[PDB]
């Protein structure tokens, strides 16, 4: 069938890409499917569908559900919003049981969606290609978003891990992650790795693809409640429905992966790991390590010579075709693992204090730089500054130019013990500032904080991207955040540690760095358990067990 079919009503909104270039982007994503399974496919869906037999899964409360609501997500059409559900009042409440029951009861009806264009912040491009046709974002009402939540959170929380096992990236922090790929790299006698890329993915998702999924959730101990909702959210929201613009107005229909819903990340997850895994096997890949988050997939296998690499590589993206799952760009095999990109994040090298090599994720800083400042002009409620900080923290840009620029906006602003809003893994994360030092030690270790030997295409890499958007020099950068060190030191606290851990980098005579004790007290066990994007999820940082003397 056609991923989507549309009335004409136009994509309405409630450089920043806009809802004008919405129609290019609706031209992409409208295709009809074709799609041929094989004994490949069916083979590795038996080998997933028993990994899932394993899990058991709990029915949330509707308290449980609220709770995970983030503060400002979209208002129900039934006259309440993210504050009443937060807050448990009765209306909220009473819709939300009466939808549940609704989907206890029936079956069949399609339930409505809200499309709108992402007005995401990309940099002003005016070499390469084309000035990029904002991406699509489809939702049920609130109150639907909450009952997923009692019937899948717990699945989507649980299931991928057990299935994929050490395949499933979101469960895995930065620095995990990295050890995952050096290991698997160094695993391999002669290895060889690449990277797939799926042209729209969400849309090459058919309605098998989606039935498929949840015969795989079928598979958990679920309560006879959770089983129905599964099945009914399966037929009347996940496999597609009525799409409706910001103004009411009927867009058109779905027949495809909608973009905001809890079973996104999952359920591309398991679909890609399921095609991904089969097509390893039907181009006779050997040894293969997959490492799947979403749509993004890398494989890491052995080497069987560079024309028959580029052979199994072809025999691969045919296999994925067939599955449809055509790629955006054809993959090619790397021979070096810093050659990988994947997540625009690629694998690089450091050293500690102490001289012993580091391995850490990095990126081109020019897409984090330009975001951080639309940020730093306009007030957005949800800042990729801080979650940028979070995920690249041993990086040189990240240390010398956001941490710096950002701490002295703070200072400034007297806003240091502010919490903010920022994203993990497509998960909402309520974040203090001062627990940065903290998270960065629990994510990336003490090393985080005095890395250095950074490689020269990685400096080179950030000094020029520097040059292109009018940032000053990093020497610059070093003489402002010997201040803003200065400035925190003489606060105390959380302001200092800040001060000593973030700014290590900044002073010739290196102090001696030890473990932030109060930095075990930190929960982060719904941290880096798996992937929300679209999914709604939020979560407050909170520690357990507070010593007085902290
Ligand atoms: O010695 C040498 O050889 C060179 C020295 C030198 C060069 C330039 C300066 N610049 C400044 O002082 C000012 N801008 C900045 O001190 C500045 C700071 C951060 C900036 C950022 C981002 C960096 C990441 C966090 C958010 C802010 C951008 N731009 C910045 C400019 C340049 C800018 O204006 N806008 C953009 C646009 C896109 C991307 C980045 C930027 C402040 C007053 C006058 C302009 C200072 C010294």
């Amino acid at each position: 069938s056609m991923s989507y079919t549309w009335t004409g009503a136009l994509i309405t909104p409630c450089y920043a890409t806009t809802s004008r270039s919405a129609s290019l982007r609706q031209k992409k994503v409208t295709f009809d499917r074709l799609q041929v399974l094989d004994d490949h496919y069916r083979d590795v869906l038996k080998e997933m569908k028993a990994k899932a037999s394993t899990v058991k899964a709990k029915l949330l409360s509707v308290e449980e559900a609220c709770k995970l609501t983030p503060p400002h997500s979209a208002r129900s059409k039934f006259g309440y919003g993210a504050k009443d559900v937060r807050n448990l009042s009765s209306k909220a409440v009473n819709h939300i049981r009466s939808v549940w029951k609704d989907l206890l009861e029936d079956t069949e009806t399609p339930i409505d969606t809200t499309i709108m264009a992402k007005n995401e912040v990309f940099c002003v491009q005016p070499e390469k290609g084309g000035r990029k046709p904002a991406r699509l974002i489809v939702f049920p009402d609130l109150g639907v978003r909450v009952c997923e939540k009692m019937a899948l959170y717990d699945v989507v929380s649980t299931l991928p891990q057990a299935v994929m096992g050490s395949s499933y990236g979101f469960q895995y922090s930065p620095g995990q992650r990295v050890e995952f790929l050096v290991n698997a790299w160094k695993a391999k006698k002669c290895p060889m790795g690449f990277a797939y890329d799926t042209r729209c993915f969400d849309s090459t998702v058919t309605e098998n693809d989606i039935r498929v999924e949840e015969s795989i959730y079928q598979c958990c101990d679920l309560a006879p409640e959770a089983r129905q909702a599964i099945r009914s959210l399966t037929e009347r929201l996940y496999i597609g429905g009525p799409l409706t613009n910001s103004k009411g107005q009927n867009c058109g229909y779905r027949r495809c992966r909608a973009s905001g819903v809890l079973t996104t990340s999952c359920g591309n997850t398991l679909t890609c790991y399921l095609k991904a895994a089969a097509a390893c096997r039907a181009a006779k890949l050997q040894d293969c390590t997959m490492l799947v988050c979403g749509d993004d997939l890398v494989v890491i296998c052995e080497s069987a010579g560079t024309q028959e690499d580029e052979a199994s590589l072809r025999a691969f993206t045919e296999a994925m075709t067939r599955y449809s799952a055509p790629p955006g760009d054809p993959p090619k095999p790397e021979y070096d693992l810093e050659l990988i990109t994947s997540c625009s994040s690629n694998v690089s090298v450091a050293h500690d204090a102490s001289g012993k090599r580091v391995y850490y994720l990095t990126r081109d800083p020019t897409t984090p730089l330009a975001r951080a400042a639309w940020e730093t002009a306009r007030h957005t409620p949800v800042n990729s500054w801080l979650g940028n900080i979070i995920m690249y923290a041993p990086t040189l840009w990240a240390r010398m130019i956001l941490m710096t620029h950002f701490f002295s906006i703070l200072l400034a602003q007297e806003q240091l013990e502010k919490a903010l809003d920022c994203q993990i893994y497509g998960a909402c994360y309520s974040i203090e500032p001062l627990d940065l030092p903290q998270i960065i030690q629990r994510l990336h270790g003490l090393s985080a904080f005095s890395l250095h030997s950074y490689s020269p295409g990685e400096i080179n890499r950030v000094a020029s991207c520097l040059r292109k958007l009018g940032v000053p020099p990093l020497r610059v950068w070093r003489h402002r955040a010997r201040s803003v060190r200065a400035r925190l030191l003489s606060q105390g606290g959380r302001a200092a540690t800040c001060g000593k851990y973030l700014f290590n980098w900044a002073v010739r005579t290196k102090l001696k760095l030890t473990p932030i004790p109060a930095a075990s007290q930190l929960d982060l066990s719904s941290w880096f358990v798996a992937g929300y994007s679209g999914g709604d999820i939020y979560h407050s940082l909170s520690r357990a067990r507070p010593r007085w003397f902290m």
